[PDB]
């Protein structure tokens, strides 16, 4: 009863900021430019530091002009919305919002700890109580994503980000999406899409539990379960039900994730009847506490090594190109509601 209660305060929640979100809560000249973390084909995210109170966040800049000409509209109204609208230990916050002539605006929480795929690929593989303690967020964090009926879409290590403390923090909620029932957009990374996916089904949430296996696989061997040169010759092992294990591998992980990387959707756990806790409760889990990952009691793994709430040494280094704000509004009637 205690999870369930819980679960329905936090959907209450969510309904009122999503029934009336937030908007135009910052402008661009209240902040300064310190450098580019992140790049997109329509836009980039930035360090910025706030000027009055010496804050930093993370500004994510999308070209509007190249959001419409790529049919992303709805993609990032959904990102937007969502974000203002969430609260969980485990997803990074939205702080401010905007939008000018040209671009629009996400100024979020700055974790200069970097993303979960440096970490992943400098130490080479995790050992499996590590990806356990990352693992286990996700499935809390999915539970309560799956409980508001939204989507995430894009687990991978490049959008988990590592905090101070050595706690996952998701980003990157360009293609989340509120979902009763299917949905049908082909969108995602190719070697974290489920069958359905691949397949052109209306599909649901379990495609996010088919994710969480690949990152599973991915966190205790190093590298992706179905990977190849071209797309193609991915989603071909992907639908093939075929999956390789290393024998370093313990055989509750190996049992789990069978059950995640199930490609008949109606047989994979995360969609039965008993919904998260087949996961949770499966023999690889047995170690977890639950309640106290979520409420961040747990030692952590790693912590990443920064100097400061301004470091950047966790990130990599791109090409400084300069941020133009058009004297003309662009595609104003698209997003009204940002
Ligand atoms: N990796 C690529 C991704 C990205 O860099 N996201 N970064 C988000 C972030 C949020 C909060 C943070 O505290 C930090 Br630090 C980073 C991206 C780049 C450009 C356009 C788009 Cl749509 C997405």
């Amino acid at each position: 009863e205690s999870v369930k209660e819980f679960l329905a305060k936090a959907k209450e929640e969510f309904l009122k900021k999503w029934e009336s979100p937030s908007q135009n809560t910052a402008q661009l000249d209240h902040f300064d430019r310190i450098k580019t973390l992140g790049t997109g084909s329509f836009g980039r995210v930035m360090l910025v530091k706030h000027k009055e109170t010496g804050n930093h966040y993370a500004m994510k800049i999308l070209d509007k002009q190249k959001v419409v000409k790529l049919k992303q509209i709805e993609h990032t109204l959904n990102e937007k919305r969502i974000l203002q609208a969430v609260n969980f230990p485990f997803l990074v916050k939205l702080e401010f919002s905007f939008k000018d002539n040209s671009n629009l605006y996400m100024v979020m929480e700055y974790v200069p700890g970097g993303e979960m795929f440096s970490h992943l690929r400098r130490i080479g593989r995790f050992s499996e109580p590590h990806a356990r303690f990352y693992a286990a967020q996700i499935v809390l964090t999915f539970e309560y994503l799956h409980s508001l009926d939204l989507i995430y879409r894009d687990l991978k290590p490049e959008n988990l980000l590592i905090d101070q403390q050595g706690y996952i923090q998701v980003t990157d909620f360009g293609f989340a999406k509120r979902v009763k029932g299917r949905t049908w957009t082909l969108c995602g990374t190719p070697e974290y899409l489920a069958p359905e996916i691949i397949l052109s089904k209306g599909y649901n949430k379990a495609v996010d539990w088919w994710a969480l296996g690949v990152l599973i696989y991915e966190m205790a061997a190093g590298y992706p379960p179905f990977f190849a040169d071209q797309p193609i010759q991915i989603y071909e092992k992907i639908v093939s039900g075929k999956v390789r294990f290393p024998s370093h591998f313990s055989s509750d992980l190996k049992d789990l994730l069978r059950n995640l990387l199930q490609v008949d959707l109606t047989k994979r756990f995360g969609n039965l009847k008993n919904g998260v806790n087949d996961i949770k409760n499966h023999k690889w889990f047995a170690t977890t506490d639950w309640i106290a990952i979520y409420q961040r009691k747990v030692e952590a793994p790693f912590i990443p090594k920064f100097k400061g709430p301004g470091d950047t040494s966790n990130f990599d280094d791109y090409e400084e190109e300069e941020i133009r704000v058009s004297i003309n509004e662009k595609c104003g009637k698209e997003f009204t509601e940002f």
